């Protein structure tokens, strides 16, 4: 079991850190949802499917930066929503194949009404995600920490 980034940044087998830098909607209004879908950034794959099945879940989720201070919201896991910064271990997802096959992870953050200009500023962290790996034959336990940077400002209009 092992990950990549859009970009080909690698987390191999055993797990690991990585960053990841996303872009984000340059305008967000008090009440509308800055959505960051890493589904579109993190991929995964299994590296022995004939007998070994994979289990993976978000084991932690923590806000940063502008996120921590100018927003509240959701992670949505595999078509479930939970608050975010997370408060548990998330239900598993299976990989049982070597074609890679995205995280499904994505953020739905809003903007507090008191936030005015510019809530998240270029290049800062404004997440952390870890993915832990699992699997149904032997104790392997690997965690994968995902660093999320914004590339961009993203502004709120007061
Ligand atoms: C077939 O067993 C051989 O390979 C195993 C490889 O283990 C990696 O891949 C597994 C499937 O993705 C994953 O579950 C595990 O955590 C590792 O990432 C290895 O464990 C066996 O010892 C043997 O070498």
């Amino acid at each position: 079991f092992a990950c990549k980034t859009a970009n080909g940044t690698a987390i191999p087998i055993g797990g690991g850190s990585a960053n990841v830098y996303v872009n984000l909607a340059p305008v967000v209004n008090v009440g509308q949802n800055l959505v960051v879908d890493l589904s579109t950034q993190i991929f995964c794959h299994n590296d022995y499917p004939e007998t070994i099945t994979d289990y993976v879940t978000l084991q932690r989720g923590s806000a940063y930066g502008g996120v921590l201070s100018n927003f509240s919201g959701t992670v949505k896991y595999s078509g479930s929503s939970y608050p975010f910064p997370t408060t548990s271990e998330t239900p598993r997802v299976v990989y049982n194949s070597r074609t890679d096959k995205p995280w499904p992870v994505a953020l739905y953050l809003t903007p507090v009404s008191s936030a005015g200009g510019v809530a998240i500023k270029a290049g800062s962290l404004i997440a952390v995600l870890i993915l832990r790996q699992t699997n149904n034959y032997n104790s392997d336990d690997f965690q994968f920490v995902w660093n999320i940077y914004a590339n961009n400002d993203v502004v709120v209009p007061t």
